[PDB]
């Protein structure tokens, strides 16, 4: 019956697994998530690099730093972190 209405995001955000990129759980609290984020901000930080590093490490570092900077863009706020949970699927069923 009633089918066809704008709303669902165009695979823009709330699609990539963030709880995995940061190494946290989908049932954790900010205080927890943040802790994982911070610790994952100095491990791939550009300023915290070595001039004796190859080209591979560098490029790879970015890929990570980026994902980490995103996993927080959603799990950092109170609205996004909330809307996300609802969006993502949950083992709660039966």
């Amino acid at each position: 019956g009633s089918s066809g209405s704008s709303g669902m995001a165009l695979e823009q955000t709330l699609k990539k697994d963030w709880y995995s990129i940061l190494g946290a759980d989908p049932s954790a609290n900010m205080s927890d998530l943040k802790q994982k984020y911070q610790k994952l901000i100095l491990l791939y930080h550009p300023d915290k690099q070595s001039a004796d590093v190859p080209a591979g490490t560098m490029e790879e570092c970015m890929q990570k730093f980026i994902e980490i900077d995103q996993a927080w863009k959603i799990l950092g706020n109170e609205e996004t972190k909330k809307k996300y949970d609802l969006q993502r699927s949950g083992p709660s069923s039966g």
